[PDB]
DNA sequence: CTCTTTTTTCTCG
DNA sequence: GCGAGAAACAAAGA
């Protein structure tokens, strides 16, 4: 998932599990708890969920007075809220059991991670990850964004994917944002003129906020949180190889950029 | 059978 | 420091 999908999961968890006492925690894949599963089980059993936050693509469970469980879903992580008798599924790894259901974390590729840290370690934790600003008008300052672009010879798509200019874009939304802003993904950022940077800045905010509003992009679903999204019906380029661009009618092309599949309109996004 | 495809962090030169 | 490539892992498609 990308930021909009994580925000959608965050919102459903906030509505459904805040106030719930963790009755027990179990793992079939304890090694994905980077701070130690047995330690986490000892610390969090019996505590109540107070809130769910997010920073970039990271989910943050606020548990008890002092605990923060930082969860990253990476490529394929999925949470679901299940009955206590729900059958095990093959790629389920962890579960937090409440009195009237359980929150199960599943992840085919096993990339996702859990880290238990304290409240006052959250801000230093994200500083150490070098996460950039949230993609909002209030936090995403165009002036710094522009100065960083002007200094760099990096290509715009890999630089945006670093999470350092702005947090939350992944392969789907960076391709959508670049199409919307009419920027070729291989453009060196120091070649972007001010008006292109302005359009890019606004487009990042607008695309991600639209995606949040539509509940993220779910291709297929299953019973998982976040699976009722509608943003996939709005994608203009991602996964549209060979289809016609909706602005100019040229076929969308797919290339590889810094090892990522990359979809763009060659007319609208001039090299 | 092989090769390729689908977020973060590392090695290597 | 950089970029290229690959690793972590599993599955599906050519
Ligand atoms: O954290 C990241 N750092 C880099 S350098 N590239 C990249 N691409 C995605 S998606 N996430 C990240
Ligand atoms: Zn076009």
């Amino acid at each position: 998932p990308e930021l909009p999908e994580v925000e959608t999961v965050r919102r459903e968890l906030e509505k459904r599990i805040v106030g719930q006492k963790i009755i027990s925690i179990e793992a079939t894949y304890p090694r994905m708890v980077l701070t130690g599963f047995e330690q986490l089980k000892k610390e969090l059993t019996g505590k109540t969920i107070q809130g769910i936050s997010r920073r970039g693509k990271y989910l943050i469970f606020e548990i008890g007075d002092d605990f923060r469980l930082i969860s990253h879903l990476r490529m394929e992580g999925k949470y679901r809220l299940a009955t206590l008798d729900a059958p095990r599924e093959k790629h389920d790894h962890l579960t937090m059991k409440f009195a009237d259901g359980q929150l199960i974390y599943a992840d085919v590729r096993k990339f996702g991670t859990w880290e238990l840290i304290s409240t006052d370690q959250v801000l230093p934790y994200f500083l150490k990850k070098k996460i950039g600003p949230e993609p909002t008008y209030e936090d995403f300052d165009e002036k710094l964004f522009r100065e960083k672009l002007r200094k760099s010879t990096k290509k715009i798509k890999p630089y945006l994917l670093e999470q350092t200019l702005v947090a939350g874009l992944g392969n789907i939304y960076v391709d959508e944002v670049l199409w919307l802003a009419k920027i070729h993904p291989e453009k060196e950022t120091n070649q972007l003129i001010e008006s292109s940077i302005h359009l890019l800045h606004d487009s990042i905010i607008e695309i991600l906020q639209k995606a949040i509003k539509l509940g993220g992009s779910s291709i297929r679903t299953y019973s998982a949180l976040g699976s009722t999204g509608k943003m996939q019906n709005e994608l203009q380029v991602y996964g549209k190889t060979g289809e016609k661009c909706s602005r100019c009618g040229a076929e969308i092309q797919k290339i590889k950029v810094a090892g990522r599949g990359t979809h763009f309109c060659p007319v609208c996004q001039q090299k």
